């Protein structure tokens, strides 16, 4: 299968299936001239009639093709041919998060110390770009064979609004909802924050801290930002997950305040983590 861009001439190889995608049908797509394999998002035109489901890739094309840093997933080119769109990206071979914790259930500390310092460094280039992600989860946090994460899937996300110039309406529908965004306040740097907190908890307990059903039934114990927390998290991992999870938006923590906590700093932490880590527990210390 060779799949050639009709505007310039440019040929490319189409590997095997990666997966879906909702929109996307993904396969591995090869770049001949480099010679290179990146992970393709396959777009049938057919798909994306309406206009704005047309609208909400381009704004993802638009977004996400202007960013360059180590722990956010690289994006590489897109184009059209006379029936799919594609996207390429940069290829990560052992998969997502979600994929591990799946294997593992659960992580230990310093393994929640490694994959956090690099999903706070790919967060701070993007916020600091003025770029919300606005769909963070375990599901987006894209590992390559060298072990090293990449923060994904653009798509939900958009520029910082100010309050009061924001869009207050509950954008798609996302692992994590934020108390602000159900108080129809909007969704802001504070509500990612808020999802690191969400992430920070599952990777230690193998579970949220709220449902995420995103039912009306489920707004309320959110707000309210009210939850248990096990006694088997030590002090400090506890206490950055209730400042990570407070019910007032600017009572979180920065990026800089987050990378500097004892949780962080106190504990060992390694510089390269295993790959048998994807499947068994490491060894202590
Ligand atoms: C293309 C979408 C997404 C992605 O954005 N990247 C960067 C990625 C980068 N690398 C892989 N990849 C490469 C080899 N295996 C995968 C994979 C990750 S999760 C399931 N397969 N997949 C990626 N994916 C997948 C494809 C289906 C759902 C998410």
């Amino acid at each position: 299968r060779i799949i050639v861009d009709p505007t310039t001439g440019k040929r490319y190889s189409r590997g095997k299936t990666l997966g879906k995608g909702g929109f996307a049908k993904c396969y591995e797509m090869t770049d001949l001239t480099n010679n290179k394999v990146y992970a393709a998002k396959i777009i049938p035109h057919s798909r994306v009639s309406k206009p704005h489901q047309r609208e909400k890739i381009d704004k993802e094309i638009e977004l996400h093709r202007i960013l360059h840093h180590k722990h956010v997933v690289q994006f590489y080119h897109y184009f059209e041919d006379k029936e799919n769109i594609y996207i390429l990206l940069e290829y990560c071979s052992r998969r997502s998060m979600a994929h591990i914790l799946k294997a593992r259930k659960v992580l230990t500390e310093p393994e929640v110390r490694y994959y956090l310092r690099q999903i706070v460094s790919g967060l701070k280039y993007l916020h600091e770009q003025e770029i919300l992600h606005r769909d963070l989860k375990l599901g987006n946090f894209f590992i390559n064979e060298s072990m090293e994460l990449k923060v994904g899937d653009f798509g939900l996300a958009a520029r910082l609004e100010p309050l009061e110039h924001r869009r207050r309406t509950i954008c798609g529908t996302p692992n994590y909802l934020s108390p602000e965004v159900l108080n129809k306040q909007g969704h802001g740097a504070e509500s990612d924050i808020w999802a690191l907190g969400c992430v920070m908890y599952t990777m230690l307990l193998g579970r949220p801290p709220f449902e995420t059903t995103n039912l009306k039934e489920t707004y309320r114990s959110i707000r309210e930002a009210r939850y248990t927390m096990p006694s088997s998290l030590l002090a400090p991992a506890k206490h950055l997950i209730a400042s990570m999870l407070s019910k007032n938006p600017e009572d979180r923590p920065s990026l800089d305040d987050i990378i500097r906590h004892d949780f962080f700093t106190q504990g060992f932490t390694p510089d390269r983590l295993s790959s048998s880590c994807c499947h068994t527990v490491p060894d202590f210390h």
